[PDB]
Parts: C-alpha cells; sequence; structure tokens
C-alpha cells in the first residue's frame, strides 16, 4: 500500500556530501575505488575562499567532498559577501562533525521542486530547521533540515551546472573512469531509537513506509514514486553477537548515516573493476560467504539467474536476496575510512517491470539468516 | 667545509609522519599515487584505541599516516595504561595540528644510535621539548623535540619491525606496488625567518650548513656525513611576483614542512609511472618548462646526458641543474592536499662517486633563474 502522501513534490537523490579533513585525498580515492570522474569544482581556484569542494560523479551518482580551508583566509567576510558556494557551510560545524564523527556522510540531498516550499513545509511539519532557503544566482534554491545525528537532508531545486559557483573540470584531470556505477538506491541511517526517528522523519515528509535475532530492528521511508527510499535502523541489545548497529553508534559517537547503495547497470562489471583495485588505492569488501552459499543459490534463484551467472556471483563474492516482486544482487564494502562506520553497497535489481519500480526485490534482509546458515552448513 | 659537529651520533632518516584526519584514505592515496606498499598497521585491529596509524614503504622511504579515533574509546585510558603505539601522541595535538595547518608533516624522523641522549643533549643544547624518551618493548626509544612551527623532529633508536605494537601487514592487502622511489633525500621547511630558524637548529644538533629575485632566502643543515639534509627556506617580501614561501604560510598557518624530496633509483621510470597515475587517484606536477628550457640544456649538461636522455627529460617535464660536483634531475608535484602548502619533490643525483655523497648537484636553485630565462625566451 502506497499512500502517496508526500507533502511536497520530490523528484530524486541529487547528491550525497562528505564532510572531510583533506576533500582532494579522500576524492581522488573514491574516483580511483569508484570509477567515478571528476566533474565539477569549488576552491582557492574557483574564487572560494571558505571550503574546498569536489564533485565525482558516475551516471546519475553525484559525490560531492568538501573541507574547511583556514578561517583566515575569509576572516573579513560576512554571510552577504562569503565567497563559499554552499552557503549553508561553516567552519565551526564542518571541524565539530569531523572531529567528533571522522569521515563520514553530512548532507542526503534530494531535488524537490520547490526547496524553500520544501522546507517552509518541513519545518511547519516538524522538522528542525539547519539552514534557511538560500537562492543561489537566480538559478538554483537550496535548504536543509535535519535528518539524523548531524546528517541533513537537503532540498534543492532548479529554475531550469551543478551549483552557481562551480567550474566544470579541465579535461586533464577529468579521466572518463566509469565501473558501472549510475545512480544512488537508497541511503541508511543508524539511530539508538528507531521508533522517534521515523515519526520525525515520516513527519515533516510525507514519506511512507515501504513494505519489507541478529543486530537489528528497521524500517524504510520512501516518496511517492518510492525512488528516494531512507532506510532507518536500531541496535538489537544483547543479542550473543554484537550488533553492527551498536558498533557503529559508540565509533561514530551516535547516530548517522550507515551506507550508502549505489546501483550498477552490471554488478559483475562494476565489482570486477573495483576488487582489480581494492590493493591499489580502493576499496576492500565484506568476507565472501563460503561455498554452501553459492550452493543454495540454485534452490533459491535458479530461475532468475543461470549456473554460470551464480558462478560469476560466487567468483565475486555478491550476495543474493529475493522479494515476492524481484531479485537484488548485493556486495557490501569494507568501512570507507577508519572507523568502522560508514561502507558502501554495491546493488543491481531484477525485475518489477511496468521502468523498474523502486525497492525491487527489497533490501537484502533474507541475506542475514542465509548468511547465519551457510557458515554453520559449511563448519561441517 | 664540513667541520663534523654532530653533538650526537645521526644515522639516517627514517621516517615521515603525516597527521591527517582519515588515515585510511591519505594513505591509500598516496600508495597508488608513488607506488608505495602498505607495510605495517596499528589500529583497532592491532589493539589501538587511540590513533589509526598505517606505513607505506618503497625502498627505505616509509611514510607513516596517522589519525585519531573518537577520545570515547580511550576514555579510560592513562598515559601508563596506554594502547597507543606512538606514545607521544596526543588526541587534542593531532585535532588542532590539523585544524590549523591541514594535511601535512608532523614528525621529520631521523634514526640515531641513542634517542634518550640525543634528546637530552639537544634539549641542554637549546631545543624545546616535545615529548620525553619513552622505551617501547625495551626494544626502540623514541624521543621528539619541536623543528619549526607545528613540526617535530623525532628521534628513534633501536637496541637490535617497524615500531613495537605495529603488525606487518597481511600479503592480500600489501601489493608490491614500486615506481622507484628509494629513500628521503631532504626534508625543507618554510619559516617566516630564515636566520633565528637555522640558529635554533644547528644551535641543538650540531648540524653544519651545508655548501650551496625569486621568492626565497634558503640554507641547509646537514649531519656528519651529510646524509640527513634540511633546507630552510624564508621569503623575500615586495618581489613582483608573489613569493611562494609566502603563500604557504599563510595557508599553512604559519611555519611548517614545504616538501619532501625522493629520491628515485630511475627517475625517468617513476614519473613515467605517477604521470600515468595523475588523473586517476595519483599526483599531479607542475607545469612542465616550455621547449626552451630543454634546447638551452644541451649546452648546460650535454656531457652528462645523451640527447635521448635529454629528450626523455623533456616529454616528462623533468628539470636539471648542475653543480660543481654533480647533476640534479628534479621534479615537483602539485601540492598535495587542499592547500597550497606542502608538496613533494622525485629527484635523481648523477656524480660524487667515493657510494654517492650527499647533496650532490645541490637543490636545483640555479632552475630558478633557467626557468625564468626559458619563459620569456619562449615568449618570442
Ligand atoms: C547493511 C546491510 C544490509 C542493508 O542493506 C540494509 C538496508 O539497506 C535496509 C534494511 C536493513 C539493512 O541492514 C543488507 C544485508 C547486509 C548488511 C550488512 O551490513 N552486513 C554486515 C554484516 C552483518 C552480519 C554478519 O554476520 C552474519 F550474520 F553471519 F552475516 C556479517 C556481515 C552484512 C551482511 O551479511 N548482509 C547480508
Ligand atoms: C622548492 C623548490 C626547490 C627546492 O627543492 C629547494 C630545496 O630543496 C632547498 C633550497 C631551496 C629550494 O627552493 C628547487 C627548485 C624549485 C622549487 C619550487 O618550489 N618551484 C615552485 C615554483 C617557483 C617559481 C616559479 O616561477 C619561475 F620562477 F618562473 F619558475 C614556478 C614554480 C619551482 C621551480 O620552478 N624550481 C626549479
Ligand atoms: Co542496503
Ligand atoms: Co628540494
Amino acid at each position: 500500500k502506497n499512500p502517496k502522501s508526500d507533502k511536497f513534490k520530490v523528484k530524486r537523490f541529487h547528491h550525497i556530501e562528505f564532510w572531510c579533513g583533506d576533500a582532494t585525498n579522500v576524492a581522488r580515492r573514491f574516483s580511483w575505488g569508484l570509477g567515478m570522474r571528476f566533474s565539477a569544482k569549488s576552491d582557492l581556484s574557483t574564487g572560494n575562499m571558505v571550503h574546498a569542494s569536489y564533485l565525482l560523479t558516475s551516471g546519475d551518482l553525484r559525490f560531492l567532498f568538501t573541507a574547511p580551508y583556514s578561517p583566515s583566509l575569509s576572516a573579513g567576510e560576512i554571510k552577504p559577501t562569503t565567497t563559499a558556494s554552499i552557503p549553508s557551510f561553516d567552519h565551526g560545524s564542518c571541524r565539530s562533525f569531523f572531529s567528533s564523527h571522522g569521515l563520514g556522510v553530512r548532507a542526503v540531498a534530494i531535488e524537490v521542486e520547490d526547496a524553500e516550499s520544501a522546507f517552509s513545509i518541513s519545518v511547519a511539519n516538524g522538522a528542525i530547521p539547519s539552514s534557511p532557503p538560500i537562492v543561489l544566482n537566480e538559478a538554483v534554491t537550496i535548504a536543509e533540515v535535519k535528518l539524523y545525528g548531524d546528517v541533513v537532508l537537503r532540498y534543492v531545486s532548479y529554475k531550469a551546472e551543478f551549483l552557481p559557483g562551480f567550474e566544470r573540470v579541465e579535461d586533464a584531470s577529468s579521466f572518463p573512469l566509469d565501473y558501472g556505477i549510475r545512480r544512488l538506491d537508497h541511503a541508511v541511517g543508524n539511530v539508538p531509537e528507531l521508533g522517534p526517528a521515523l515519526t520525525y522523519v515520516a513527519g515533516f515528509t510525507g514519506f511512507h513506509q515501504f513494505a519489507e535475532e541478529s543486530g537489528l530492528n528497521s524500517a524504510v521511508l520512501a516518496s511517492n514514486d518510492e525512488m528516494v527510499l531512507l532506510p532507518i535502523n536500531e541496535p538489537v541489545h544483547g543479542t550473543k553477537r554484537k550488533s553492527q548497529i551498536q558498533t557503529y553508534l559508540e565509533h561514530n559517537e551516535g547516530a548517522g548515516l550507515q551506507h550508502l547503495a549505489l546501483m550498477s547497470e552490471d554488478i559483475f562489471r562494476t565489482l570486477r573493476e573495483m576488487r582489480k583495485r581494492s590493493s591499489i588505492g580502493g576499496f576492500d569488501f565484506m568476507p565472501s560467504p563460503p561455498p554452501t552459499y553459492y550452493q543454495n543459490l540454485k534452490k533459491r534463484v535458479g530461475d532468475v539467474l543461470s549456473d554460470d551467472q551464480i558462478k560469476e556471483c560466487e567468483e565475486l563474492g555478491i550476495l543474493v536476496d529475493r522479494d515476492d516482486q524481484g531479485t537484488l544482487l548485493q556486495i557490501f564494502t569494507k568501512p570507507l575510512g577508519d572507523r568502522p562506520t560508514i561502507f558502501i553497497e554495491i546493488i543491481q535489481r531484477v525485475g518489477c517491470m511496468m521502468y523498474q519500480s523502486g525497492g525491487c526485490g527489497g533490501f537484502g534482509k533474507g541475506n542475514f539468516s542465509e548468511l547465519f546458515k551457510s557458515i554453520e552448513e559449511y563448519e561441517k
């Protein structure tokens, strides 16, 4: 049941912004590891004396990496005279965020019809304001409200090239890397208490609950066409094996974004390319399931995937889950940085053709039990 | 003239330590960009609840990348019970350093015969103490004094594998990258006033002055065998074109390490490999000289380098300088991070065979004028 209760018009995920200590090194690492190209910049060379911001793109996926300069470079400025291209940026907020949480997602940005109205309606409906609507060059409006922890939900709306003040990147620096990633499928938060988190976010967005012992309870909020998907997890406590949600909250100093799920047009090629680069600057992947897991795949998805396609999953460590509607291929990186906090999921969905409807195949929750079984079975 | 006046026995450069916001992402970027392998770690997986530290090696070159965890993980600890493998580490010092200077070198470490005696003699002779001598596992002693700005000179001495508490890295993560870099040739500081900086450092080390308008004055301090080389620069002010030393001091919030010079066993192969990777996660290089610079090379080094070897320099943007003793091939990266502060130099030296004596060919100071001339000549 989709009651289509969005309180404002939401379009798609727009971008994800990482707050960094050094944006250059994080962005270069991510670019090589994920196959995203450098597409825009806002920094000293564009007249920004406040923050360094670099944009990577792959298909429709946009990753933004931002770090503060010395406040001394902009000490003469006031907000009316700022050279920052992202007016919500604040040196002290950014340093406090990074000291508290380490490397992670500050902003989950969605494109909306009218960011000012989305902001007003959100706050009218319980949203805690974070940055008021600001119109950039009479062309783009941006506004921010609190989502969970120190993560903000950022609204962006265009009258009619990322943001004013960003420059498109010189082709010599823009190497056309592409490993097949195409868009953000969902963005997931970890919180101490799921109930209040859900009530708050669904309260101010109108997002509805999307239809669904090892660590967590979770629920998923979705926009009208279910293309914006925001799962939220809470720990289950005292569980024999320690909850990965609780470990997150400890090392992150509280709630924050747990993982970003990146849809690939060809997950086999994406994983081949990412795995070639794991030990030369890219990303590592979580330990693969035992062969029993892939022996058990035939009985569960043998009508969706051929033997060769199942064997290809086994080579790459890919996990498979299935719903009543569709099938999900997925795999998880190790944490992106020093702390066991944020990681990335690569996914591809099979089914639900209408275009493909959102959330086709679910989020892989069936893989908790099927993994656990596989390990005890393989213990043989 | 080498009066060999070291006040304690100094051996070689040992390692360079970067203080980072996220050590994982900086270390992965540097590993790919410079061809250094992951050789040791000290982090949560080794029982360190204080800091994440990763060591890259190439030949004798050791780069250490360190970042703090949440203080909350180690809140119960006191220095006698610390899980930190580097006892001089301090959460607050590290966050203050990074907020103030951005990504950069905290420690220039040299191996000495006896770090405790080097520390005592240094402080007896004017050195400002930074961290007192601490013996690690009855095997290694480490101590630190202030060098310039917030950079420390770290003494390390071994009774008889990097440091106790570091683990050697799992071979699956240790991809044997190697682009030819072999050791640290020299480490260079920028200061507001050269005179007091020289007097201070030469005062407590016994290092002697090593024998030598566009931006700077400089002087070089050297150990007895001139294998530890510490150049120091100061700006020249009001100079038509802005001093790169002054730009450094502005963006770095004062004095700090300007560049690390990395000797290559084969600078042509190193530059080929680094340049292939510039736009896919590695390092960029400063703008190459015009062809007039390479036309003028024949008259200056045609007895050292063949036409093919000179043409190979031209393909790679390599600079050449020469002394009365030897010849220097060199080239400079763009800044390593967001701020126009620290960069890296790749070098190879020809001549001074005895082994090769240190500083053979100088530091490239003749390339300031020869570059400037080349640009005006090429303006034609
Ligand atoms: C984050 C995550 C998702 C996931 O995407 C979401 C959502 O999107 C929304 C709904 C909640 C949800 O969680 C889906 C599957 C998943 C993980 C995952 O984090 N992990 C780490 C992990 C845990 C337990 C473990 O032990 C064992 F139980 F044996 F596997 C080993 C690794 C491992 C793992 O295996 N799967 C299969
Ligand atoms: C740091 C540095 C060294 C260097 O290693 C040291 C030492 O080790 C110890 C002794 C002091 C010393 O400086 C040597 C050569 C060098 C640079 C350098 O930083 N730079 C940037 C730069 C400046 C001016 C410029 O304009 C023009 F003058 F036309 F070139 C363009 C780029 C450029 C450049 O060209 N050379 C040739
Ligand atoms: Co997921
Ligand atoms: Co140099």
